[PDB]
């Protein structure tokens, strides 16, 4: 009962989509229980890739501090360049972390990953800083979209190839602010094309 | 339950009922305003890093009200000095689009000096928006060295080394769900 | 002499250009030989905004050494939001300075002032920040084309209306390298509008 | 004649000099690869600050030898170590265009260890440029702690508080027109400042 005139359906209600955070905390948890993470000196080191993981990681971190992993916070931000070109997957960087990275357990946490140009190129970015060990964790997942291999370590859902809004997701950088993932009608895709 | 922590100030589910009432409060201020996604929404300038969390519940909780907003995040930084009287701060991320006749509300996690909030505002005011407003998690008013009036406040608090919720000692504890007091000993340690 | 098969004239030699550099530069030390001026504690600050002063910064900053005049450089650069054009001027800010410009004696630098809306823009920003003092210096003036009242401290040169390019300008980001200032055939323009469809 | 330096190591026509001779030398490795304005420049990556005033010269001087340029400026820096073994940096300011397809020269006021310069070329390799070199103002060889071959160098250098043209210490001293050696007194006395 929550309803939507400009979307086709619901992929995923907000507790749905908390309900598999909670999942995948508890995956993480476990993954690192091994390796001493400690508040200070050792957090999980979460590189959060604005704007459209902004709400994920909101709630990602909570479900961590539950199973008692400590964890650091970083944002970076990064722009397209404009083109359509580009098998390299690059970015330009807006927006870099605040500290290093070198030694420490970094999780990349991310909105979604379809072609995986981009989040390859920032894996191998982290990767050449040399932190003790570098992981992915996404949003959603559309596997059928890849154009460089690419297996993300954590998947909070899958989905097919559709306009995915909401829960930070965006059509031109509108419906972020959804509390659940939806499917954007094409009606309205087109509609707002044309303006 | 915390170690680390003298005593509880907010439970998350204080927290997320006094940002239902804000969010009201939001959404009755500008129905008069005509806001319309795409084309009139309201702007929210999310300042990083310490409003991160309390952006994402606000903005849900905004859009239960049904007002269509855009999310910005701008990220400034200290200069080294001990302590500066312009309020100023380093540009290090900027908003992606113009703000120029949108409607904007500036959201930040703690306000006591507002000498940084001051700055920010009149650094925005200048690119001359439909309107400017802010909204702050915290606000210890005790501290005020310029006058501001936050114009939606979640909580008022003492002086305190307040974490949680986004609020950071040395970058730690910003994952928490509630809003709690540090020990002194774990500061002084 | 230089000569260039897409551009319609020279309008300033880099000799022509280096010469006004000097004379600018001379100003500036006479107008601050009272400010007390000193190398680390309360050098001039240049605040540089890139890329179009790029080749005027690294000319102005030698002339005024010859004049010993202490300075600090600093690179800011910034990006139109893709509106046409706006009234308050404003820009994105990708790069801001690397030091706290509070109390110091600040110099904005730029190539080009025509509409004044986004220097006015970064005037404002700066001067909120408190230096001790805060000037401008621009490579060219095309005063006609003023959209907020505007007087650069220090001007090198005034130009008309037209596409104005070399010695650090552009037209897409192409002639930035060439040693003087020129104007850009009309045609040469047309073929690279039509050109990126 | 300067107050702070124990001796000039390379006077400005000097570096003009070097400079116009490096040019050239770009310009005839670059002449079979059909660089032209707009479409296929050589982009040159100005690493911000030291570079500043060799780029704005060298620039020039590549002008002089019809090879049409790009100029993009990028900005990085330290974190809070004395130094690390990864080389890595901050990103502040990063490159208005893609570097994807084009030919790119990296340009760097100064390498010893190489780390920082290791690197950036390798995140600039991975953006998949057709062509990829370093030019720097000073080599400081005998510092490496890495593999690292630039590809044109305008000089060589031995151990020493280097400054001038665009070279500082504790940002002072990058407007001086020549290439000048620190007096380790003036040095003594500002880090007791």
């Amino acid at each position: 009962p929550r309803e939507y005139e400009f979307a086709e359906k619901i992929l995923f209600t907000e507790e749905e989509i908390r309900t598999r955070i909670k999942e995948v905390a508890k995956r993480i948890a476990d993954d690192y229980k091994g390796k001493g993470l400690r508040p200070y000196v050792n957090p999980l080191v979460l590189i959060s890739v604005l704007k459209g993981s902004f709400m994920f990681t909101a709630d990602l971190c909570r479900a961590l501090c539950d199973f008692n992993v400590p964890v650091r916070m970083e944002f970076i931000c990064v722009s397209s360049y404009g083109e359509g070109l580009t098998s390299s997957g690059q970015v330009r960087m807006l927006l870099d972390t605040r500290h290093s990275i070198e030694g420490h357990h970094v999780l990349i946490v991310e909105d979604i990953v379809d072609t995986a140009l981009t989040l390859n190129y920032l894996y191998h970015m982290y990767f050449t800083r040399r932190p003790a060990s570098l992981k992915t964790v996404v949003l959603l997942d559309k596997r059928e979209g890849r154009r460089v291999p690419f297996s993300a370590d954590y998947v909070v859902a899958n989905i097919p190839n559709a306009f995915v809004i909401g829960y930070g997701l965006d059509y031109d950088d509108t419906y972020r602010e959804l509390r659940d993932i939806v499917v954007l009608r094409p009606e309205v895709y087109a509609e707002r094309e044309a303006a």
